[PDB]
């Protein structure tokens, strides 16, 4: 199980937001903590991504672009999983020190998105997603959004994405001699992975609007995040960069 050994081995550990939970909730503080948390997780997403099998094959510019585009979705997916395993989807486990109840979902002004992620969290349970299916599905997510104009080395990207799909097939076939059983599972999983995109889109849109009026709501946007939101996110919202759906 070389491939899964690698995925387990590089899976980021716990990342805290540094939020002050002794302070009454507020939009400004919850959002600054979400911004800071997002940035902290990005540090790990980059280290994770670069240690992924075959990733280094991608052109240097493609590696960075793909990480930045996939950044939101990857966080959404892992957060839903953490929410499921830690609190049985009762709340959204953004981080040990940043857990959202409905009140916080409402106060963050990201209520519709949070509810959608809570449903995703429940999906992990309802579909009985295994830790290994999760790990492989997450790696696949990193290769699920590309520019219409194409990457520097599109062929390398396609090969890599195809190999990751092949690994998902193997994890699914492992202990399923019934083809019909494998097919239904692949259907369920690709359906779950597609559901992540629309959620990341609503968060992208929300964050973009927020950045534009950040000075009007007292939100502190970190350096790297502001740059990525103003350079990369606009490409997604305008349709120049699109997610790869299965269905
Ligand atoms: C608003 C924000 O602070 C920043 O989100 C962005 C992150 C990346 C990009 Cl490309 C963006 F446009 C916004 C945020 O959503 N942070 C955030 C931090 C951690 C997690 C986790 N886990 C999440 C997520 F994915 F659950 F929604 C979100």
């Amino acid at each position: 199980p070389i491939f899964l050994n690698v995925l387990e081995a590089i899976e980021p550990g716990v990342v805290c937001a540094g939020h002050d939970n002794n302070q009454p909730d507020s939009f400004a503080a919850l959002l600054s903590s979400l911004n800071e948390l997002g940035e902290r997780q990005l540090v790990h997403v980059v280290k994770w991504a670069k240690a992924l099998p075959g990733f280094r094959n991608l052109h240097v510019d493609d590696q960075m672009a793909v990480i930045q585009y996939s950044w939101m979705g990857l966080m959404v997916f892992a957060m839903g999983w953490r929410s499921f395993t830690n609190v049985n989807s009762r709340m959204l486990y953004f981080a040990p020190d940043l857990v959202f109840n409905e009140y916080r979902m409402h106060k963050s002004r990201m209520y519709s998105q949070c509810v959608r992620m809570r449903h995703l969290s429940q999906e992990f349970g309802w579909l009985q997603i295994t830790p290994q299916e999760f790990l492989c599905m997450k790696a696949l997510l990193l290769f699920s959004i590309i520019p219409v104009d194409g990457l520097k080395n599109q062929k390398f990207f396609d090969e890599l994405r195809m190999n990751y799909i092949k690994e998902l097939d193997r994890i699914i076939a492992c202990k399923r001699k019934n083809p019909t059983s494998c097919s239904r599972r692949f259907y369920q999983l690709t359906k779950l992975l597609d559901s992540v995109q629309p959620i990341a889109r609503e968060l992208h849109q929300f964050t973009f609007d927020l950045l534009i009026k950040s000075h009007m709501v007292s939100v502190d946007f970190p350096e790297m995040m502001a740059e990525i939101i103003s350079v990369q996110v606009p490409k997604i919202l305008s349709g120049k960069v699109k997610p790869i759906y299965f269905h």
